């Protein structure tokens, strides 16, 4: 019942996203320690370098209320697989949470990836 | 007052383990609505996020896209200067002449725009 | 005139497979050798690199610390504007008083200076 | 033979870092199709985010000369385990390398480990 509501949090996300140069949004809610959730949008800059995932947006809300422990995190897309984290969300995704936290993704038609931290980057760098 | 308190009360609140060099800002919609903002870093130091940068993630997160004005605070012995990739975000949601307030230590302020921050900006 | 031509012959040489919007960049050392960047884009477009921030990236990695000058040129009606990223990569290796010519389409340029572009800089 | 070479190589980087905030140098040697390789260097920021590192410095390095074509990456940190790539450098690494692309990590005493771009970054997001 609470994944699927993260889920739908996560959908929901695809109509709040700033994507003026892709147009492809992605959606994420990010799970803390209490069950409170953090939505994610994408927010592209007109320099492309700049611009911030769903998944970061996620966390840099959680973090800057003070959230440090994070129990699930779920990603979105309009894609025929389930939506993949980039690299950069990954490193993110490690400095927050434990190798053993689940990953769900979504994409077209119900498409579901269940994954963790540690399968998303492995050896992962990290202040160790 | 409560826009500068605002900023300089997020940095006791940064995650800076690695620069230990807090941020914070408070980016005020027209309605007057405040978004906080922390500096927030990553082992990658690259990865890391600016305090301006988290506080407009924040507001155009709930759907904000007037902004009127954006304070930002460091300790710093002038008021701290915006790097230029959080200029460059000013620019996306900001109309040049929004009013941005620069905070150091000790009372220290400076008075800038997003104009004058940013001029000739790269844009759409 | 061959710092423009370095510039603007990098835009056949660009990796924009998302955008299609190649820049291209000349930045001359004190001893007078040439760095050409292009973008390089990512299909995570947060991972872009400006062709600015290429230039010296290539000249800092070979030792370079002196610089003199900085082209930049896209395809664009007006001369292209470096974004605030990139205005922060030269304000961290580059004096204020540093010439930057910006270039368009159809011979347009822009005489400016890192100063002008990146004022009151966020620094060391 | 050949990768004694390269890790010569990643190593001498290792004195040619631009990081004056961390102190942190780490090095990369990228080989490209006909064996001519590209060194990378750390290079910071005042701005802690736009520090570039050694490993997207050499792919910026090789792909601005028209390269697209790699064979292998080498990675040297003064590190205790291998040095670790950060998620930004392998979503760089997968763009132009493919899955199976070897990658040489190294650290203090001649510590080593043998990887891919395929175990650094499993499902990678990327233009397709
Ligand atoms: C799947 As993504 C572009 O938010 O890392
Ligand atoms: C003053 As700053 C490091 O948040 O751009
Ligand atoms: C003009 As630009 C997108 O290289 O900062
Ligand atoms: C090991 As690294 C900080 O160059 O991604
Ligand atoms: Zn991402
Ligand atoms: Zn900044
Ligand atoms: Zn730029
Ligand atoms: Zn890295």
């Amino acid at each position: 019942e609470l994944k699927q509501e993260w889920i739908n949090t996560a959908i929901e996300a695809l109509d709040k996203a700033y994507v003026p140069y892709s147009h492809f949004p992605v959606g994420a809610c990010l799970v803390t320690e209490s069950g409170k959730i953090y939505q994610g949008i994408n927010i592209e800059n007109a320099s492309f370098g700049l611009t911030n995932c769903a998944e970061r947006t996620a966390f840099f809300k959680a973090v800057s209320e003070g959230e440090r422990s994070f129990t699930h995190l779920v990603v979105a897309g309009h894609t025929p697989d389930p939506i993949s984290p980039c690299g950069a969300c990954r490193q993110v995704m490690a400095e927050f949470c434990a190798p053993d936290m689940p990953v769900t993704l979504v994409g077209d038609n119900g498409v579901t990836k269940a994954t963790t931290v540690r399968e998303l980057l492995p050896y992962a760098f990290t202040e160790k």
